[PDB]
């Protein structure tokens, strides 16, 4: 078991940012094309718990996939929770949960990324590269909107 958390300040509008993750995830492909080539809906509906989304992405030039279930949406805390059920990460991790959270409260304007994960074997790395990648995504989105 394991948990990783990073908070990035964003200079663009947090609400707009949340709404991308919350309602229109398919867009991160246009906004971070270098990182994300595809965001396809396979089951359910965009913006709803239980929907099955498929990601095509590239880390360090290596092409990868993840199939995610949207497991939580929370409009109070401006949070969305994705659980990875298939793909490259599951070669290494039994369980992998990604929560994205946008703080708009006050002059505070930030995106917090949380990984909860269970490794398959003791000597698998902490998912630092993946956290770096989510921060790049955050910054692509920010600059795209700024």
């Amino acid at each position: 078991s394991g948990k990783m958390v990073k908070q990035v300040e964003i200079l663009s509008d947090g609400i707009v940012f949340y709404e991308i993750f919350r309602y229109r995830l398919y867009l991160i492909s246009e906004m971070s094309p270098v990182n994300i080539q595809g965001v396809d809906l396979l089951e359910g509906n965009w913006g709803t718990v239980g929907s099955v989304i498929f990601f095509k992405y590239t880390i360090d030039g290596k092409e990868k996939t993840a199939k995610d279930i949207v497991e939580a949406i929370d409009e109070e805390t401006k949070s969305v929770t994705f659980k990875i059920v298939e793909g490259d990460l599951m070669e290494l991790y039994k369980t992998f949960i990604i929560i994205v959270q946008v703080d708009t409260k006050g002059e505070h304007n930030s995106v917090t990324w949380t990984f909860h994960y269970e490794k398959l074997k003791e000597d698998v790395e902490e998912p630092n590269t993946l956290m770096n990648f989510c921060i790049e995504i955050t910054k692509d989105i920010e600059t795209y909107h700024l």
